[PDB]
């Protein structure tokens, strides 16, 4: 059962316990990176951005699109 | 059901073109040639949004750790 993330750091939240300076680490950018990255728009968030956040967390993106009652998966 | 490019998509789910595409989603068709052809990682989510919106699908993205899984929503422009 998946848990909602309407923001970039509910995501992070989520694990329990990464904390920002370690996904900073991980990413290999500043604390200050990540605070302003976390205090902006998901949707205006980059895919890239995204990925590299996301797997900082030991995870992996999957994004769908749903078209009628099928689903294709993005590779990019 | 997997798709190394967004263009793939657009072809085999109906018969959009780049320009119905652009005209759909409100933006030039060179913003619509470069995310069918250039790399994504500088595109922000919700322009990703609108132009699986506009091939009239609905787009879902998944971090997935294992057991534990977290949904993305809000992901739309506004």
């Amino acid at each position: 059962d998946a848990v909602l993330a309407h923001r970039l750091a509910e995501i992070r939240k989520a694990l329990g316990h990464a904390r920002q300076a370690d996904v900073a680490a991980l990413m290999g950018v500043s604390q200050a990176r990540v605070s302003k990255l976390e205090s902006g728009d998901l949707s205006h968030t980059e895919l890239g951005t995204l990925q590299a956040y996301v797997a900082a967390l030991g995870g992996h993106l999957r994004i769908v699109a749903e078209f009628g009652e099928n689903t294709v998966e993005l590779t990019a």
